[PDB]
């Protein structure tokens, strides 16, 4: 039928058949699933191997928090392992860390890394700053406006006007002091603020947008280029970042007694501390690096973003990273690590969070959602989960470099 | 044996291989886990029923629990090289897929984009240390030499079939020497094939040098997974370039901006704003979005987002009117492979397959991997597009 | 001729010859400084393999009065650096000389040129950001938690009081600005700035970090202070932190240079100096990993300058910092706007080499020798105005040679 | 009294005459009037000298204080090497102090090396630093790579035109016409592997060669516009947009330098005692070790730096240059420097130090170093001008000097700051 079949959807599209519907070519049709599969037959006709398709799964997947939120042109979803490591021992308390993955011996040896932590009394971490941040870039006529605006902004009574402005747009949004710096006639200016237990993207760029808004009543003669002048710095490596931080800044320690660094990691103190030095320090400084002083707290940061919904591209920055390393204890043969971490950029609410699997991995470590009675508790837990899981990995994998 | 047993007698006998089903394997460590989760229940809505668990298991994944479904959308066809294709994308970000899309529409009404692999090969960088400064200068010397790198160079290429040392980068900090191997990996990524070489190559060094000691074989000097200057200078992996030139209609009617304000806002935040915040090869949008979303996709390893998305991309005007838009992108670090690793696992294999790069390519080693780099770096530039337009407009 | 070494010492120096001087030294104070340089080139030239080497190396008739025991030690002498003047730069409504000390062909008549098109194109402009001297120590606690306690009793606003009434009672000039912390285990880099007068601030801001430390040290007893510098100042090293915090003065210049200025004085077009600006100072440095240095030749400005002014001429490292910006500009869009920013210009007007009369002639040159007693800190930011004007002079006359080939 | 402009110029067009019989007025009146420019001073009055007196004249007219020059020095100084060389629209000379650090025991010689600085404390504490290498045996230094560079852009009309020039670059056929290009400039050039980065349809060309004695920027640049003469006949819809792109990099900070090196790479070590460390440097081994981790490496890296893992080598190898006529503002990429300690001996008590400094930019022929008082401090450290029996070799001596006093200064410093 041709004719026919626009009748039909007039009334709905459970009468018409998935052939029907092709012949023509996400709220046309009924069900998601029905939708996923017609857009599936559509693209194996467009492809020189059409049985690709086969091996993607897409059957009794819940597309209902995915449509019209985190995905659109939906052929499927792609499985990734997810394997377990723990218990991570972590301010008095034992987490069992989710991390998906494709990487062999990557969860095993993060595993042995959190046995070594937990037979040394446990590792401690603290939270040093949270702010997500936006960093549009505005212009003026001349280098001498942006500098009269610049100045604007640094009086008390010119950044009440815009924290108000950007304050009124949400419950969480609360501005913090503003970092800006000039180009010429540029000006680039760096909003931040708490987002509660949210990444905060979204909540930080609509506060952005309304004080640019009211900044531009100020200076008529400002134009708006761009909301994001990549001086946040969203998904790019930046000294920014590292220095002033983004999101959730973190630090954690533990001390290894010297029985278990022989016996779990299979080499010594003064072995670490060598390869710790002249690789994460020295080797890093000779590579050119801005805040990769660190092993590989990219697999760590990666791993556990997927399995509990978080935004993988922020790996970027998130990952950075300083390992240190020194003797400790009486007879100085005990190994003190620390990990530092300024710039994680997390969030159990909202983006992939939504998801069901995604929220079961965060429910394992108990951060799942918003924390109504202390907002941004369960955003500034996983963030020290995740400094406390790449400490084990640096553990883990600078012993078996140290041991050969 | 175990067979015979039930699920809470091996449960309540500890209260891997034994097992010997995958699935039931997964269960009991479920099963396990959860008695020591503040909430048991919290593993209810992660999936582990009906996976292929027979590729992952000793290969790709320990202690596995089940398997993270990433939502696949589709953006193109990417026109790219007088072909088109159907880019896979796994993404939790609304909009990403969407807009790459747009990108990728763009490109196509405007005659579509063209791309080059400019170089090959992945690295390691180990560290080894002598005992004085004046030993480590004479290694580097020793390397520096036709006969020295002869030698250095059998050994690297006599451990695999794609094993090919290229010439050796080192570097000198005091009695340090950081020694940087590189070498094409045919279709791999290459980084178990490149380890293998260098472990056999520093071996052979230690026959000439036997008071070097090789304190690692990852320096920090490759750089794997943390940015580096070196990859952004150097090349890792693949070095790409891609181009297009968008017609001004189509900038107008498809990106709804215009190509005045795009290379504006080009300059100002890609260039001047990327240098004001003291990046180190990150002057793009956001090539790290369309990196990850094919990488997750495409079985690649997600980690290695954080130089695989070093970028530059630039605009300038073009055409005989002068109003037509001309946009590049250049990624001198894209990690990437089409065998190995999880592009072993089915569900992986059909989105590479989509983009017809699956597996080993037997007459041309090598073509796959850098079909899919040149894929990536093509998509990126669709994705840039974009992103631009959408900031430009407002 | 020569007396034995028992009959010197019972004189001692104006008696004693210059001959006998030498002998009671290798055996194992002058009347004049200009004397005791003497004696120690003498001695010096023994010592070399070619004793007539300070033949040339010229010592006589200076004033080593203001040098010995606050500029130099083991002083042989003084190496004349040529001096050569570029201007008049039009800058702010005022024309300045600028003196410029180098070795450079071309150097300063390039510079003039940058300073002709400027000055037919109705002048320059330039702002003053920001001003703050920074010192970063680096202390230590037990652990990290420990550290980081640390840090939020900085952050607070009553600790931070206490903190600023010990650094600011070390001088008159002392204001310290807020505290930037950044914590590695259980690492604390603190970093202090703040305004320091005319002087370039270095000694002033040591000063007032090492009160501060000892009064929080009062707070926290189990800190160790590791190094007053723990290089996160960062002073005389390349560091991202200047230029995205900024170091000493913060300044920004900007012309508009006339289509037919660039074509008759700089001998190129707006179109060419744009599409190089672009493609060399952006592009360029950005493949090459640079951090600050996106511009053609700041350094050999700043440098010239420096030398001249009696500046620390080794802080041109971080004083060099640029970001050279060009794009069309007029009605016609035919002419060519430029702008300089230099973020971390570390620079006085009194201390250190400034002290000394032949570069108190080059800073009187520019009206801003010593300390503005009307208002402190006005002759060192009209300073840091100057070299920044002047860095874009010099950024016009050689990207106009560059692009004409 | 003063003459009309008119009578003033035949007097001195007149050979037997010149601006001998012409006063200082006379003369100061023809330049106001556009009749003698002001630059060729020099060539056109009988001695260097007065030109510059008569410049002094005309500029402190132009300044809000008349007597500003007053203790500007002039008089008695040799124009001659300078003039059409080194310096332009001269009004006098800076005197900067020059002291001396050493002995410098160094590869089993001994060093007295000139330091021009006005930072009280300098010399003295590099000296310290010194007599300490001296008590713990000596120093070791090693060149590990000589070659300038220059780094162009060159823009083609698509990437894909890029992308085909850095392949035929690439190939054996394609470098060999380029270096012979490049290498027929100077009977220095030998150019190095080509390094090429591309950015769309821009190359970047990093071109590298030995350079003698010289610095090299000049040769460098030389040989860079005849290979890229060369590189236009196989490519004629190339274009040059600049000789200089920053890819070089000269006188910015950037990582190409840090990571590639320019100029001369170098390396320097040591074995300080405990006794000495104690007793001249007054801290301990284990104090230095923890003060260099913490600041020259983490310190360094919580700043954000690239190259700069070290205290002060920016102090003395500003200082050095100055006195020994080397480009000043070079000491942006000449300072890059790792300094690193670690615990040595049989008791693990004496101090092992590195200085490793990648991007020596120095030379002991031209520019400066024509100059007279430039060569003595030269002469002092036995390396001035050109080696005839071994090309390099005066050049690549001092950037050993350099290296060297710059690890005695880093002993020195950081002894203080570790003692406090
Ligand atoms: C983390 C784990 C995946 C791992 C380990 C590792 O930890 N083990 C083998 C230990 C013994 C272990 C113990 C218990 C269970 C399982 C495995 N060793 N390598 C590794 C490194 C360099 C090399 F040349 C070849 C391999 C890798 C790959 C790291 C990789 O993803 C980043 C690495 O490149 C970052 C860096 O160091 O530069
Ligand atoms: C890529 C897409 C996900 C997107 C778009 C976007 O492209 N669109 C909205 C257009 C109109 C579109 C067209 C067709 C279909 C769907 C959507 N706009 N933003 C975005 C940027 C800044 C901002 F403040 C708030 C939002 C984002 C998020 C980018 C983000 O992941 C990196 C970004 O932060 C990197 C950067 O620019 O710094
Ligand atoms: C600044 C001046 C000293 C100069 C000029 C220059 O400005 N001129 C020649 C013009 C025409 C001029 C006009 C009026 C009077 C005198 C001279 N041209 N070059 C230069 C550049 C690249 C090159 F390959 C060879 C030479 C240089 C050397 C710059 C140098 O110190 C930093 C430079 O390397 C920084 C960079 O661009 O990378
Ligand atoms: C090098 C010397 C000029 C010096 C010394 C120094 O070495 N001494 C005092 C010792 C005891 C000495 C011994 C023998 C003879 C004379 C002097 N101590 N400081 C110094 C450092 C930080 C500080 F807060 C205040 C002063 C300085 C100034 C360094 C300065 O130019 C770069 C420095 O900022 C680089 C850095 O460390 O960040």
């Amino acid at each position: 039928p041709n004719e026919e079949c626009l009748q039909i959807l007039g009334n709905g599209a459970k009468f018409l058949s998935d052939a029907e519907i092709i012949q023509l070519v996400e709220t046309l049709i009924e069900t998601h699933e029905r939708g996923v599969s017609i857009r599936r037959q559509l693209l194996s006709k467009k492809l020189s191997e059409p049985s690709s398709l086969q091996y993607l799964p897409y059957r009794d997947y819940n597309y209902s928090l995915v449509m019209g939120a985190c995905c659109e042109n939906v052929i499927g979803y792609m499985p990734i392992p997810v394997g377990v490591a723990g218990p991570l021992c972590l301010d008095e308390k034992e987490f069992q860390v989710p991390m998906a993955t494709t990487e062999g011996c990557l969860v095993a040896s993060t595993n042995r890394g959190c046995r070594a932590i937990g037979l040394g009394g446990g590792a401690s971490s603290r939270v040093l700053a949270d702010g997500m941040t936006r960093g549009p870039v505005v212009r003026l006529p001349r280098a001498c406006d942006s500098a009269e605006v610049k100045a604007w902004l640094e009086t008390s009574e010119g950044f009440a006007v815009i924290k108000e402005a950007f304050d009124s747009t949400s419950r969480f949004a609360r501005l913090q002091k503003l970092h800006t710096s000039i180009a010429g006639r540029n000006l680039y200016i760096r909003f931040q603020s708490r987002s509660g237990d949210a990444m905060g993207m979204n909540m930080i760029s609509k506060g952005t947008e309304k004080a640019l808004s009211k900044l531009h009543e100020y200076f008529p003669e400002m134009q708006i280029l761009a909301v994001s002048g990549n001086y946040c710095t969203d998904k790019k490596p930046a000294a920014i970042n590292w220095i002033e931080g983004r999101g959730k800044s973190v630090v954690c320690e533990a001390v290894i007694p010297a029985k278990v660094v022989r016996e779990v990691l299979k080499t010594t103190t003064e072995a670490m501390i060598e390869v710790n030095i002249n690789k994460n320090l020295v080797g890093s400084a000779m590579a050119g690096s801005i805040g990769g002083y660190n092993a590989h707290a990219a697999n760590i940061v990666t791993a556990i973003y997927i399995a509990c919904g978080q935004d993988a591209a922020q790996n970027v920055g998130s990952s950075n990273c300083i390992t240190l390393m020194e003797a400790s204890g009486p007879t100085n043969e005990d190994l003190y690590i620390s990990c530092t971490m300024p710039s994680i950029e997390i969030g159990t609410v909202g983006g992939g969070t939504n998801l069901l699997p995604q929220q079961a991995c965060l429910q394992m470590l108990g951060v799942q959602g918003a924390c109504k009675d202390n907002p941004g508790e369960n955003a500034r837990q996983l963030a020290r989960i995740v400094c406390g899981t790449v400490m084990a990995g640096e553990l883990s994998l600078m012993a078996a470099l140290a041991a050969g």
